């Protein structure tokens, strides 16, 4: 919210124009409104289509998101009704599913996933998924080993193995998504474009809006600039949806509701 | 309709600005078409753009919900058509479906679901759901049992089992589909940010029109804040689709049309 | 053409205009183009955004519409691939995939299907489905019936059924599909407010446009209004594509399709040497 | 281009609208460019929503072609990974597949797969194909044929034979989108009506624009006219993907493709 | 590359306002309301377009993100399923690291024949350099290794019907990939709009001298430069596989598919 120092320099900038509107004819400067409205309804246009392709990206991080407590819900539902009686093998796998819910997080949000993974795992298992420079996919890889146990031990067939491989598949997916999401931004061309047209647009446009509005230039002039100042900012935030901005994915209150989620469905 | 009060009091608006136009150049404001022209030609465009998000939501919304009918009907028909005989199988697990219907409308509008899943349940499953703090989920996990024990009886082979089982995941989908969309709805920022530049705009364009329309003023004002006011509460209805406004999926209708189709008749079938 | 009522009218909103061009400031009511170019704009990004999901509902149900043909198709040829000696079956299946094309049209048309389906199945199988509050669902059953009973014989194993199955489910997927299209329209609100502000929009015009074009009003305000009016009209006509409009889909043609289509498949009379 | 017919209507248009305005006068008819600015924007974005509809339907049946590549691919890989012996089965289904690809290129364009089927298969099959309604739907289920044996045989399992199954779904759901592409007039006179709603607005838009740029307008009008015109024919182009009046250098390319594709992954190589 | 154009525009400018003074002289006038019309016309245009190559731009993306994925899940199947066959895993992972060089390679249009000598026998490299598409040939040859497991019973049907799946996934990104290459958005597109783009911008000097007199320049060059971003943008993206500023880093999603390979392997880059 930067945003309120941009309308400042705004009015400034407008009164400015107000003052100086007296040498116009002198300098021999003419500023008309009609040139400022093609310009200004290019950059609404611009505007319009990059605010969408970063909704579009948030969406897709919601929806990724989304998947994992899909994903991991299944594969603890399939565990009970295929196997009800090895609540051994729940307990290691609902971790290390918990575990992943974790490890993908403050892999997304660039923090330590020590604490929370020495909270869920056996130390033997935390030492070695760290040790990996792809933890949360190392996770993937030993709940993989779970199934993989029950199938050698006869307790899954290949098809019911495959029921439940399909689920870590899902997983796979969405730690995919979700590294392409964070490591590939929007063009950074997008934010350099349109972050100097607008900014430009919105300082010379009291310049032009002076011949006709006079007086009245800072009220409408600061107007036009909240405008596509509070979009472009809206779609700044949408961009990077895993960033700890108050317009972003509440990702904390989403693995709890997973942790908390398949607790309660193995009675915990 | 909270948008007559705003289309009403646009009218008075329009009123000053036409007695005022006298007393422009005393008081030294001027005011012409083209920077509102431009101003709401941006505003239509956010709003155009905003429209067509809130709209995407509904169709996911109903998506979703055609989604239950589908994958609960035609896991019915595999239990009609694998274990014909087990009848007291198929209401167990109709019922169950019908129940996961039910409970998600409540989920999804905050409601109470306990008097629906009495009327659907036993008692001792109703509580074992109601002490599940995802009730919807818990229906899911015992619908599961039911497919699960027909397996431990041999009665469903691993195959067949896996058919029925990519059913319920179909509906562990819906399930999270759903939430996704009621739990966290579109940013808080579109909507503050918004309303406020569109009413704005609709305050201060009279002002701006008086000079070319006069007395006309007030017409050619109500119709563009009618347009503009029209699109955004719209929009604003369809981004919470699980509500209960007039645009918002009719949710009690379609968990009637799920019960009524897996209870077809009486749950019979040849 | 209820387009052409309009126009007329549009006609004669120019002409009162012309007339009543004296009688303006001497009241002193005013119309100029710029007040009247942002609503136009306005409005037509909100026709344009409100077309696209219209076209976009129509393609869904011609996609659907598509999937019966595809799935049918493979249904028969997966029937012909894995028991190629069991023609009885094949018929059997034929003909509730051809029931079930019918009974989807008439269900959507809202239309009866008692006609086609005597011609296509035993009267035992008619009172079965008609007696189903979902008689389309209901032919899906019996479908699933026929693989069902195969598999109960052992013909076909729980891989091969489960091949087999997985096409129904497409077949409820569309079903499921076409009946949400049919219920569940592009909300009311929408068409509703649109209409409104077209409507009104081009009456007015003629007005907005008289001070500047003079006598050139009826011919420049009809282009316009007929601009407005044919893209809003054209989302009316893709918004019910079910019934049997103009725009809307041949549903029947699409049948016989369906219907030579698996006629094509299977009809070669087996074991002639 | 074949729209230089327009343009150069449209200069004679100007011509026409500079001569005559002089006689405006002595009437009382005139024409700013404020309303035909109202119009030509909502047209603008009327051509741009439908432009986008129509590149949406390019992009879809450029998706179903990559597709039969893809699926006829794996389909071969699967035949050379289960039976890597049974080289007559790869050879035969490797000619349906083939088969399928040119008798679909041909189906969409309505043009004679005589030749591109007598090339591939016995003039016994190449009968049958041409005897159906449905010649390429005919095709997918010869190759089904061959699979089925094979599974009769013993030669494949129920779930191999199920693997290879697929594929030919995903053949099955091409011929089915690609039949729904070619034969899907989505508007019925609507593309025409948008078309000569563009021919009357640049036509009329000289005689708008006159009072402001005076000579200057054909200049100008012509450009104005190009934008939309350009816009509206590329709209047209990309509408049907799979017209005779449509681009084939891309259809014929990907039918060499999987030709060349499926041989060299039975070894078999270049066919004559 | 476009300031050569920002420049020009200024030329142009300049050369608008030298020459205004002889405008009524020839008798030449043009207002700004045509222009505008046209603007908006041109910004619509560009605006869907910009949009069209963005979708291309996120597909070959995600395109390239399923390698990962796939390969990724292949490898845990083969661990899973297969804990003690490492000779198998060791192939099998060469053949999927070749098709991500290869692939990089085939889009590239570049040679492959380095960095497949880097990780495969001899014998491979000269029948994968034999075939027309050599990465669908080492598609051809990991299904090999996973049909030999096969046919030694170390795999069943079901189980090599999991790991085939990836495969075919992988075909699914060669096909996508091969088809954001081969086939850009057609000839007309950027032969319209490039011309169109540039033209609007040199004539739009001469009609804004009316009104702007010298401020002509500083007001003409803005305009051009957002028309003249937004249009170049959109074809950098419109090509994702190209070695521009703001394309695909290949050769980085190689190293990272590589290295999430060997770690996976208990290797070491
Ligand atoms: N293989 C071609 C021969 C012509 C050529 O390669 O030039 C054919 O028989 O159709
Ligand atoms: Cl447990
Ligand atoms: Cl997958
Ligand atoms: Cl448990
Ligand atoms: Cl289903
Ligand atoms: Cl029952
Ligand atoms: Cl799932
Ligand atoms: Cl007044
Ligand atoms: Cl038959
Ligand atoms: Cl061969
Ligand atoms: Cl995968
Ligand atoms: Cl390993
Ligand atoms: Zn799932
Ligand atoms: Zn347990
Ligand atoms: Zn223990
Ligand atoms: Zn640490
Ligand atoms: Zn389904
Ligand atoms: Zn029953
Ligand atoms: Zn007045
Ligand atoms: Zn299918
Ligand atoms: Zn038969
Ligand atoms: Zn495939
Ligand atoms: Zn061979
Ligand atoms: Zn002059
Ligand atoms: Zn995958
Ligand atoms: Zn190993």
């Amino acid at each position: 919210s930067k945003i309120i120092f941009r309308l400042l320099l705004n009015v400034l900038m407008s009164i400015i124009a107000i003052i100086s509107y007296q040498w116009y004819e002198q300098l021999g400067i003419h500023l008309t409104v009609a040139p400022f409205s093609l310009l200004g309804i290019a950059i609404a246009i611009f505007l319009g289509f990059r605010n969408s392709a970063s909704y579009s990206r948030f969406v897709e991080a919601r929806n990724l998101w989304g998947t994992v407590l899909i994903a991991e819900r299944t594969l603890v539902r399939q565990l009970r009704n295929i196997l009800p009686a090895e609540h051994d093998a729940h307990r290691r796998i609902v971790s290390y599913l918990v575990a992943f819910s974790w490890s993908l997080k403050h892999q997304l949000r660039k923090t330590d996933p020590t604490a929370d993974l020495r909270r869920l795992l056996p130390e033997e298992r935390v030492t070695e998924i760290l040790a990996s420079s792809m933890p949360t996919n190392r996770i993937l890889l030993l709940a993989g080993n779970e199934i993989g146990q029950l199938r050698e031990a006869g307790k899954l067939s290949d098809i019911t193995y495959g029921l439940m491989d399909n689920k870590l598949d899902e997983l796979a997916h969405v730690l995919g998504g979700c590294e392409r999401l964070a490591t590939t931004p929007v063009p950074f061309a997008y934010t350099l474009i349109l972050q100097r047209t607008v900014y430009l647009f919105c300082t010379l446009l009291p310049f032009a809006l002076v011949g006709d509005l006079h007086y009245m230039t800072p009220f409408v002039s600061v107007f036009i600039s909240y405008t596509f100042l509070s979009w472009d900012s809206l779609a700044e935030e949408l961009e990077d949806p895993f960033a700890t901005a108050a317009n972003d994915l509440p990702l904390n209150a989403m693995c709890n509701t997973i942790e908390r989620n398949l607790l309660d469905m193995t009675g915990q």
